[PDB]
């Protein structure tokens, strides 16, 4: 349909208009004293929640230009969330910071390349900055605290996850399921881990996981694309006449397709869920090789010869659990038989020694490591059922921020890193006097979470943060006990990869859109 | 129904309001300081773009008139991509300065066809002033420049363009797809491409490249009209069994026959691409022998006598990939014997030993060209997938840019080109004083890329517009580094193409719009 | 009445459009090229004029905050013209610039105070640069150039202010007169002139002079307040029997007195004006009573004893002329013996000889110069009435800068003055960043003359005003021949002083202005 342009300053004002609201939205609950935010569900009570990331999907503004700020606001910070796994919040304040300021600063007549530019010099010095500043945490006793600390101080989750560590080494697969007994369980299984996501959002069977979580289910291995609904038809009825999930591993999938698939899983007969085929042209039919040893599948591939349609139970592969993630895949204990798997791992390993390419190396030594690692398993203990649920959250929460710590490291926690690393770049200097604005406002921008978190505290933000600039170090002012002193020995803590990731990519959506003039637009009907 | 019209400077102001609006949404990208622009989406966050393409793409004006307006000017710069492969945003732009100097004029009491014989005089001189001033680039070396700088400074695209040009001669094929291991790989397969378009975009299986590409599809020649889908209907039946792409190479294809095969590919049972076939009359009935022989195939003719109906498997060609581009074809490996298809080349050349005509002559020898030239295949080669498309995309864009430069020149990028070629022509005058301003309008509006491109960089436009125009040459102002010199020193090179059919479109496009009158169109309902 | 007032940023929009508007109309006429402005007249036809003070005197806006900044503008405008004599365009235009300019910065919540700071210490040093590049004006060659220049190329006028200059000294007093014959006419009279203007403007006779010309008045010299009418009955009553006009010399005037000699004036019976008097306590004395010393007349003080009701017509002191300008005073040829003034000057002269405190000798000093060297009358002389005006127009214009030009010195005219200051001070810094913003924002408010001046013209400002930045020592762009060069080797010269008022009280108007929040007015009603 027909399409209202607004261009100008008309256009920036409004996008700050949504970025405002959105962000306050979010920011209130920031902080250990977030205040609570209400969301309205379309049937029943509405639910009352302090989480960013869940109220932060709700918003999205009535007239249209301020909704596209919004959402592409939200987009980033989701983006932000999905690398490491946490700082919803922070990149959206962050973000709402460094856009007031710069569209200010723009309203005067200022070169808005050059704010752009000055504000990525400044926020590369601060990640390096951070880089610097970060602790270590390869120690299992860091590992300790850190699950400790993410999951509101329990011990004995963090504890697990130290051993889970300790079992599946320093990149192994972690996964949480639940336990029968009261005690924790801690085993390992061989299972897979590769990094791809779901064909699409409606396969989740647990919205509010963002998962699919299959029992037994079947795996169709195929290095090539599904084009014609008739190819799998017949395994679509075998599996249905099973009465089991199935799982579909393929090189593409087209639309109709993916759609005839929605269709199906939307009536329920077959419990299916379909990602896209990792590895890339012989590394990927290596690695399905990989996974079929793994499940007891084979691979069914145009070149060698047979189709789809000639697929029997058997052909399938198994495992007993799998679950889809947004961009991630696990499969646990997969059926078929470990001393194939070990000859697979071998036959790997040989060519590894024959290996001369420096990236192939690469490529087979991960595979062997994802392939002999296997993936460790964690089963919530408890009594009740409301703290299975409770503490599999927690547990989950705890795995992903203490992974992340363990990827780079961890600094301060309550947004006092972002004001160490500010003061520590009181004097850099850009090129002309816009980037040296723009860099001015990217380091007076950068000390909003913490002033958020004092003003969510109700003491005064500015005073707080003058005497947290004041220190020198991992001094910094708690926020939960309004004592000042180094935060790593109170324990609050955050991983080094979210605080980057968010400050990285508010930054990045700050210098995307300071430099936008036009808006095309639906006409408000 | 009823239509509303308007004539008179009435609907010229119209017009001028919707290409304003069009104008400023795409100049606000130009240059390589461009601003950002948000688009729309139905679902989801919007996405950002700076190709100018993209934005044209999604204009279209609430009232009908600027409506009108702005889609024809959209309409001539579409045609100006298709002609070379960019410089839509150029050619908006001397449209909008053309039409706003030219409207004004009439607006101030002008004869509006000596304003437009004046300008065609103009842009007449300054094309032929540009192919003066153009540079060569037949060596090898400019080529891989060209190629590297085309490629935002990548030097190996470049290269593989330069060995792929080697091989396939200087009017080759260039082909471009997706190699699996790290490393670039380059062969030449005996192919085809002959320039025509697909009946109807919707057989755009990849609708943001415009282009239907399909992995060993049969094909059926014809010599006839598709006027009955029931002649279609055994070979359909025969390739959805196959389970594989198809394509339909016919003299002519009607209505009812497009809407079946638009809601069959819709279905997804069988996905089929037709496409007209070219040469004319006894040279197209060759060219299609050709064609049987590289794919192995056999025609269908009504005159031989066999029908459509009587074809099977076997009777149809085959080959490796397709890709139906907006305006041409490409055919890569057909299954075809390589002593037949050069059996067909000897019989060929002997009929151009006995060709009188020079044109049949000049037929004759362009096809053992396309026949035995063949065409060459270039795979990206790099680790992740996200890079695979990345470098695919660049690779497209280098190579447009590479063969555009091939086939005419190369002058000074960054739209000095046009500023040389105005200040060349500053004393150009024509037959009375109303073709003297059209000329004095062409001449001023030739500088508006460089103004925008400098004022987009945030400096002065006109300081640098008039210091380029003082030097002589090539000499001019880097707009990324904001440093006077060269350009072809610098590698901020466009091609002679590019920027003369953009020109040369702005001002045809300019001509129309200047000698309108009248405005008929539906009612705003 | 009650009355609204309105603060913040909105206050501040409102000024800025008041004085936009203002700005526009008065810098319309800016530069030889000016363009001209129609007036409004309640009755017959309008007046269109190129006069800058003229337009800005009829500048009032219908909302009241708008009318606060216009007036405010206005006002600094007219004490720039009272100053020097010119350069009111100049000094509006600075202000509107340098308005803009500071506005959108505290728009970006920068400190005000700081940018009032910095623009002062910009315009300080730009007034000592100025000063450095001033050239002086002593040698009367120069002073014939100032005077042919400033009356539209006249040699003859120039000439004339030359042989005056000599006559009367460096710091003499020149007065215009109707010569009666075509020759222009030279003469020295004891004559006398001091910074006083008169108690009301409602005397003015000839308000298109803003002055009171009054020809043979009787001289009332008064120690005394004019506290009662009473005492100015009998000496009105026998001026009235005079049928002469009257100069009144007092202490002070109030209110009741001033309003009855203003009723008594639209009545007009009396031809009277009242000036403040002079001098100082015991200086005031002696310098009335070396008034009455030149007019013959007597000084009437309370303390001596007499009163004003016991004056007679010969207690009055008498002179040929005089002129009330709006600060200033002349009285020409008084009546008194030549021997008694020349007494009198001895008499101060010995007075001189016996003064030890350095401040009683320079006023012992000035005042004997004053009451020697007398006033000058230069007599313009031609054939018609019309162009007896016109050049007495010039005469004054021209006295006027020539004067101005020997108080200080003489710059380059055109407004590149202001442009070689400003490049000259490219450097200056402030003490932090809100400083150094404010003194940006001057320097490049500087450049609004020269840009103004260029667009009149109708050629581009800014390649203008970048070539002569270019440029140095006095290489401006003639506005009127549109050539490059030496304004000095051109004549196109203004006085130091002027362009040094016009930016001083721009700057003031400026920082007084930047610094505003509140504005408390009446209810539009």
């Amino acid at each position: 349909a027909a399409k209202d342009v607004k261009f100008g300053n008309d256009a920036r004002v409004k996008m700050l208009r949504g970025v405002n609201v959105l962000a306050d939205a979010v920011k209130v609950t920031l902080g250990p004293k977030g205040r609570n935010v209400v969301l309205d569900k379309s049937f029943g009570a509405p639910t009352i929640t302090k989480d960013g990331v869940s109220v932060a999907r709700e918003i999205e503004l009535e007239d249209k230009f301020e909704n596209m700020g919004a959402q592409m606001v939200k987009e980033v910070a989701s983006k932000a969330n999905d690398a490491a796994g946490d700082g919803t919040t922070t990149a959206t304040v962050l973000a709402q910071a460094i856009i007031t300021e710069g569209l200010k600063a723009v309203a005067a007549g200022m070169n808005p390349m050059d704010l752009k530019r000055g504000i990525d010099k400044a926020v590369t010095a601060a990640v390096e900055e951070l880089k610097a500043l970060s602790v270590p945490c390869s120690d299992s006793k860091a590992i300790a605290q850190v699950g400790t600390i993410s999951a509101n101080s329990d011990e004995t989750v963090g504890k697990l996850i130290a051993e889970a560590m300790d079992k599946v080494g320093k990149e192994g697969v972690i996964t949480v399921e639940d336990g029968t007994g009261l005690q924790d369980e801690l085993d390992v299984v061989e299972g897979m881990q590769f990094d791809r996501g779901y064909l699409s959002p409606y396969f989740i069977n647990k919205p509010e996981t963002g998962a699919v979580e299959l029992e037994s289910p079947f795996i169709l291995l195929a290095d090539k694309k599904i084009s014609n609904i008739r190819e799998m038809l017949p395994v679509l009825e075998a599996v249905a006449k099973a009465g089991k999930p199935l799982l579909i591993i393929a090189e593409d999938v087209e639309g109709e397709a993916l759609a005839t698939l929605v269709v199906n899983t939307m009536r329920g007969i077959v419990k299916v869920a379909a990602v896209k085929a990792p590895g890339f042209g012989d590394r990927r039919k290596a690695m399905l090789q990989d996974i079929a040893t793994l499940t007891g599948g084979t691979v069914i591939s145009e070149e060698i010869g047979m189709e789809l349609e000639k697929a029997t139970l058997e052909d399938l592969g198994q495992a007993k659990r799998v679950v889809i993630n947004k961009d991630t895949t696990t499969i646990i204990d997969g059926v078929g038989e470990e001393a194939a798997i070990q000859g697979r791992v071998a036959q790997i390993r040989q060519q590894i020694e024959e290996a001369t390419s420096d990236y192939d190396r690469e490529k087979l030594q991960e595979r062997v490591a994802k392939l002999a690692g296997g993936v460790a398993v964690i089963k919530v203990g408890a009594a009740t059922e409301v703290e299975m649920k409770e503490k599999k959250a927690r547990v989950e929460d705890a795995l992903h921020a203490t992974r992340a710590a363990v990827e780079e490291g961890v600094v301060a926690g309550g947004g006092v890193a972002l004001i160490r690393v500010a003061s520590k770049l009181a004097d850099l200097r850009g090129q002309n006097e816009d980037q040296n604005v723009g860099i001015k406002v990217a380091l007076r921008a950068m000390e909003a979470p913490l002033r958020q978190i004092v003003l969510n505290c109700g003491e005064e933000p500015s005073v707080v943060a003058n005497t947290v600039k004041g220190g020198d170090g991992n001094y910094g002012y708690n926020a939960a006990t309004e004592e000042y002193g180094n935060m790593i020995d109170m324990g609050i803590l955050d991983p080094t990869k979210v605080t980057r990731s968010a400050l990285q990519y508010a930054a990045s959506v700050a210098g995307l859109m300071i430099t936008t003039e036009c808006m095309v637009t639906d006409l408000p009907k």
